């Protein structure tokens, strides 16, 4: 399965990786504006790990 997220859609701090294991990109969404527009599904990201630096 692959979540409907991406680098912009992803929460800042959470590292998004693909299903294979390849690192896609870390989320860097601004925590001020209501996240709604930047919610396009990226057919590359499968899961994002937040508890990881």
């Amino acid at each position: 399965d692959r979540i409907c997220t991406n680098c912009a859609a992803g929460t800042k701090g959470c590292k998004y990786f693909s299903d294979d294991g390849t690192f896609v990109c870390e989320g860097e969404s601004d925590p001020r504006n209501p996240k709604a527009a930047p919610r396009n599904c990226d057919p590359r990201i499968a899961y994002g790990i937040c508890p990881l630096a």
